[PDB]
């Protein structure tokens, strides 16, 4: 929501587009919500108020100070993420392509010959990880760099087969232009990055469920982690495949074979680092460019051998220029080998080469068996060709993408391979498996058992809510798992639908109310990012593939008011009731027609008994951030912190929700408010007095109206109670004594509450009225009705016209208890 | 399916349309099946087996001898359902409105001043309840009726509020003159008459959940039964009610006042029903006219006794024509009270004559009061005004369709209520619920909770399978009872949607696989219809609002092939393989590429490996009735009965449904068909012995074609076993040596089965191979493998070209047992 706060002695001023303007002095928690409903996407801030600017980015709204207005407050028109604790700015901005630029985060591109097939002109920079070495073009009063690169245009190439990569890049900056921003997918790098540190270091064991191949660099450093993902390539499912014979499809035209070997060694290591948590020392022969290292390492710090004839630059030590045959014994015993060995495209006939590479390939896999047979703790990947050859079933197949697909894959090994059956295996076979299979991911660990584990923090960013997995089961992780950070759709669609899907892949929906979790947060990505010291330039649109964060055993759960709180609650209410709406008054209106108020709407305006739970309902696609669920349990349980609202309050907004929703047809919402009112009535035991033996009434020196009948009275309260219980009453009006004549009690017109009923309206003492409410339902005593409680003086039950007059003060005289149908009143103080 | 058998004799041709012709002596269960497979709607049967319209009565296909072509047969060109046990024939065709007619079930009608607002000259005629009394009209070799009424349209205009009868008979009789036959409403009626007797007789304790007000009348004779309905309309529910005043709404043209006096009394004897299992006696003040007795007396015999000073015609004792007031005594001790006194429209002002009533209606409650207060057992009914007064709290309120809404409405008291708190009720709140209440159903009874009971019958018929009902808990009681009838929806849907539904009213979609019933028979109507001795003239269509029936501990599980069974299951099957596809092989052509068994397809025809489940996964929408997860489990304990199938032989055919699903996009199939192949690991735990250590080979004297290999074999089979099981597996081969030697092997042609292999055709050597199979896998041998088996002598290592012989016997000379990669054979019994 991009709120930034300027000097108030430089207020400049110009006519940006969709900007805002609020300043206050009176509280530092309400200018936040008044802030927070302002229906602009810019908002800009005058007053300044440290504090507040705090309190919008624990809600994930985007807080800054702006103090160099010439470019501090021009460059940042754009869409960014702050990392607020450590005030930083990552900028998610596509406006360098007018320097005709594409922005990398990996140095290895930077040596292939990929910009010549770039347009004329254009260049490719390396910008660091989330832009790190852009620092030097923003000088600003925090730290400031770009985070936006072009890599998901060049990784969608490589795995995409088609050729020409003018037209590709062109093709996809074009759409790039034409589509709105993607700030999930860029922000979420941030997210991931700052996010699993913090829980290897504040947690003892951490679950991964369902990496996928974005995130390979970021648990490079963190062995720690045990991850799941979908189950590897193994050997012995190769019996299914349909022989097939050489094909020759090219898929980049720029050489990528580091990217293959990076890959390669990437999945090696994670393999390593699934058996034994621990990072293992890397040996690499062949591999002479290595130049990717360098991007390794930006991650975690490697011990890296290599051998091969040329040189390897970022290794750190390479140990023989010389090449690699029977020096098995200085490789160390907890490790993993990469044996990238091609002799030379020989300008002999194929077949003669092909008989070379053959014999190359035999050499190279007796070789790993050769590492892995003398020593415990290690891992070995190879490059092999196809052809007829005898491999171990459990081994793992990789055949990651590389510029042409021609006739070579890779084993991974680890030592229980190596002593396993071992199956003959066709050409065709191996032919058919490089042709018809692309390893998408180099995460290739066993799926997740979707099981509560009391010993893990389970993190399920985007894995579980899938149309196939098992939905009572993902309820019952969610619901019954301590300390976790799990991830679900959020069933956004009118007329409930339990899945939504594109071409065929659908997903499992869920509303908040369809958990019930104990002790947990569950909010927006922009609440679960401020959560984790971050906050956005851009919410969540109503409609799209938005996601509940659960997060299970949280420190932040009893802080209501800090995170996850009601900031834009009322942004969308705004919006509507001040542009399109028939009214302003229309949402007082409407909920005082939905819970039958409808005897006078005069000026309800004023103490209206509905609350926050109407905007939850209605607008949930918008504020769903609000976790309404812990906002009505810390509120059951004081341990009302700033409210102390009656809960008859909050099943009243739960009934206009679902008269609203009827009315527009919105099954959805007419779900959710049935879902909370019952939760509403779960955490309260709430008892209704229909059938009343006793009541409290307050009676009034002065009544400015024309009355007919002879006892003036204002029935303040109405019970069920057995006799011994009229001294526990007695004592809790004593308790309120002061404050039952503090109330100032004004009345300003008549009118008729029923067929031959005639009223005057009672003000402000309502309030009064929900907290003696409260106190009744804590002692147990049954207080209130099924129906509204309307406080009024019944005039006549005679049929007369309504008539004002100015506010006129009215003053109690004394506040008795009566028995109902009983001229005896059983205690009248004074 | 209509299937008629005529005398062979009699033979007549016509070209009736949509008909058929079968007749065959060579086996009664596969004259069935052939029958079941044909296209038509109508079939014409000429050798008429008596045992084979038996089986098709079983599977519920209507199956009856004609014996006179002249108007037996012309005069079932209707649809029909067949008392096959009782041999009866109930025709729902509504060709009677030629004879300028509208038919009812119900004797009252004809009392009133109906016939006056039909069109002119047309009358309406009693029929009797699904037509008894139409028995004349028809006289053939079997007892005919004609079910078929207009009642649905009586009852919609009376819940319909609109007022002109004329043209609202036209439109109904135009709209069903346009749109297809209500075959499930009509032959329910029959099913309910004649399934509930047969429960009740056959089990101790039966539940009946969600009663609608269709079968008010089914219930009459059994309080036995213990029903669940949605909940009642209580009185202290009426503090919710908007106040209103009197609005005179006239909602039928004639005068269905005793609609509404039936309607009541049905209530008041269900509800003692509820309450004490037996059935009551009948005491009725005022209710002069009385008809609709005779229509109660149709169903259960009562014993009625009324006050009323005109005369009551079916009544068993009019006790005194005088009026009743101080008669209490009279009143016996197990009975229900209906007290519809309305003393007279005086000519005096309506005021006047609002007192009149009012007091009358004060009259009427003191009496039940006193009814009630005397004698434990008993039941009552009241007839109020809309006035204020102080009724019970518990008391339950009725308002059922009347001729107009004018100030009248009805209450219900058991002895419960009359010592219960009452509470005054002003005449607004009566007013709003005589407004705008209308009793949906006669059935008051507490919902019911889905929970398995292990002492009860539960009846589920059309009540489970809704929007808000849990899914979870549904699954569960399916799932976990015995002895039960209970209905879902199918999820006929494509992209496998879970609900379906029609203007914001949904319902949830199981597959059969979405339940682990133990011992049930999981069928569509015709099955569960069937089972229960009825067969009916038309299927389900695929897309339509069909069910699932499915009857937990039944009789009939374990007769496989008497219900619920295999007819049908390839009558689409068959339409679509002769009429629109490519080629009439091309089932066995897409299982055989789907297999991976593409090396051959020529004649592909003979000897398939893939069985019934490919057309119960494919084409489940119309031959559901299969319930394909029994067959497959009987099959797996023979206690294979007939087929003596391999397991292999099931998950080819489940492999082959997934493909096609995914190459059609049927989102639906495909995840039956991944369950169903679930299933069938689970029921039968299957190995592979992709990794084979010894091999059974068959070696023969001749070989018809130019072989290039030393050895020409056949390996007939592939096994991984210890040594220790060498005998085992010798014994087994004993065990079919004769067989073995018996089977017809013959090859007729040489082909290609992969990259540098040519080998020729085995063929009568699979059945076999099936036997052994099921054979090693009874003895926990691991036999056979991941891939399909085929068998084949290869005959080079060599690309050679197609070669065809004649079908040239081969002749079998040792059989012998060799461990693989060893020259030693280790058995060779010739
Ligand atoms: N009864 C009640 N009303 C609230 C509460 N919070 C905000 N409102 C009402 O909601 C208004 C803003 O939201 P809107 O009605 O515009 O959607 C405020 O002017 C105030 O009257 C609450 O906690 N209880
Ligand atoms: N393998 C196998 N094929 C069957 C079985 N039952 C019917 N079929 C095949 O299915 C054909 C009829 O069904 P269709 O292929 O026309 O859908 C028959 O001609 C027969 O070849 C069975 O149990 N096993």
């Amino acid at each position: 929501m991009k709120v930034l706060a300027l000097r108030h002695s430089v207020a400049q001023v110009y006519a940006d587009t969709q900007i805002y303007t609020h300043d206050d002095t009176k509280d530092s928690y309400e200018n936040a919500f008044l802030i927070s409903n302002l229906t602009t996407h810019n908002i800009l801030y005058f007053n300044y108020s440290a504090r507040t600017l705090e309190i919008l980015n624990k809600s994930g709204i985007a807080a800054i100070e702006i103090q160099s207005l010439e470019e501090l407050f021009t460059l940042i028109r754009c869409n960014f993420t702050y990392d607020y604790e450590n005030n930083v700015v990552y900028l998610h901005d596509y406006s360098y392509y007018t320097n005709n630029e594409i922005r990398t985060d990996q140095h290895w591109i930077t040596k292939t010959n990929i910009e010549e097939y770039l347009l004329p002109g254009w260049k490719l920079t390396y910008v660091g990880y989330n832009g790190n070495d852009t620092r030097g073009h923003y000088n600003f009063s925090f730290t400031c760099q770009n985070a936006a690169t072009d890599d998901d245009i060049i990784i969608e190439y490589i795995y995409s087969e088609a050729l020409d990569f003018q037209n590709f890049m062109l093709r996809k900056i074009k759409e790039r232009m034409t589509t709105s921003l993607p700030i999930a997918r860029l922000s979420n790098r941030v997210f991931r990055d700052k996010l699993f540190p913090l829980l290897v270091k504040k947690h003892k064991r951490v679950v991964n469920v369902g990496p996928r191949n974005e995130s390979m660099f970021t648990f490079l450093n963190f062995p720690s982690i045990r991850q799941f993902s979908n189950g590897p390539y193994l050997v012995k499912n190769t019996i299914k495949l349909k022989q097939e014979r050489w094909l020759g499809k090219r898929v980049s035209q720029f050489d990528i074979g580091q990217y293959k070997n990076m890959l390669n060694v990437i999945t090696t290591i994670y393999h390593y680092y699934n058996l034994y948590q621990e990072k293992p020392i890397i040996y690499m022969v062949g591999s002479a460019p290595s130049y990717w290292i360098y991007d390794v390492r930006q991650y975690s710090d490697f011990l890296f051998e290599t051998w091969d004839p040329l040189d390897t630059p970022y290794s750190s030590i390479h140990h023989k220029e010389l090449f690699f045959a029977k020096d098995i014994g200085k490789l160390k015993d907890n490790s993993i080998l990469y044996i990238d060995i091609r002799t030379d495209r020989g300008n002999a006939d194929w077949k003669e080469w092909r008989k070379v590479v053959e014999l190359q390939t035999i050499s190279n896999l007796n070789l790993a068996y050769q590492y892995l047979a003398t020593g415990k703790s290690k891992v070995c990947c190879v490059k092999l060709t196809a052809m007829d050859l005898e491999l171990p079933v459990s081994a793992k197949l990789l055949h990651h993408p590389t510029t042409e697909i021609r006739s070579e894959f890779y084993l991974l090994l680890d030592i229980w391979d190596v002593n396993n059956i071992k199956r003959f295996i066709p050409k065709g076979a191996l032919y058919s498996f490089i042709n018809n299979v692309i390893t998408d991911n180099v995460f290739i660990q066993s799926p997740f058992k979707i099981r509560t584990s009391v010993s893990d923090y389970i993190v399920a960013l985007y894995a579980l809510s899938n149309d196939f997995n098992n939905r009572e089961d993902i309820i019952n992780l969610i619901n019954n798992q301590k300390q976790s950070l799990i991830t679900v759709r959020i069933n956004n669609t009118f007329k409930d639908e339990p899945k939504v899907g594109f071409k065929s892949i659908y997903d499992w929906t869920f509303l908040p109310t369809d958990f019930e979790t104990t002790n947990a947060i569950v909010t927006s990505y922009d609440g679960c990012l401020g959560i984790f010291g971050l906050s956005i330039s851009l919410a969540s649109k109503p409609t799209g593939n938005n996601h509940l964060f659960i997060l299970n055993g949280t420190d932040k759960y009893y802080k209501l008011d800090q995170f996850a709180n009601h900031t834009g609650i009322s942004r969308r209410s705004h919006q509507v009731r001040f542009s399109e709406s028939a009214t302003s008054y229309s949402g007082y209106i409407f909920r005082d027609l939905s819970n039958s108020n409808f005897n006078l709407i005069g000026t309800n305006v004023e103490n209206s008994v509905s609350g926050h739970v109407y905007n939850a309902l209605i607008y949930y696609r918008y504020n769903y951030s609000f976790d309404l669920k812990r906002w009505i349990y810390l509120h059951s349980v004081e341990k009302g912190k700033y409210y102390e609202h009656a809960p008859i309050e909050l099943i009243y907004a739960c009934k206009s929700a679902k008269e609203f929703a009827s009315l527009q047809d919105d099954l959805t919402v007419l779900r959710y408010a049935n879902e909370i009112e019952n939760y509403i009535n779960k955490v309260y035991s709430i008892t209704y007095a229909d059938d009343p033996n006793y009541f409290i009434g307050i009676k009034f020196n002065n009544i400015p109206y024309i009355y007919d009948v002879k006892v003036p009275h204002l029935t303040f309260g109405v019970l069920y109670i057995s006799d011994n219980m009229i001294p526990d009453v007695v004592k809790i009006m004593k308790s309120m004594k002061q404050e039952l004549f503090g109330m100032d009690v004004t009345t300003s017109y008549t009118y008729m509450l029923s067929d031959g009923v005639y009223v005057a309206n009672v003000s402000g003492v309502l309030a009064t009225y929900f907290k003696m409410y409260n106190l009744f339902y804590k002692n147990q005593i049954t207080f209130g009705q099924s129906r509204m409680f309307i406080p009024h003086i019944t005039l006549s039950f005679s049929n007369n016209k309504t008539v004002r007059i100015e506010t006129t003060k009215l003053r109690i005289k004394s506040i008795y208890l009566r028995k109902i149908r009983g001229d005896t009143v059983f205690d009248m103080p004074e």
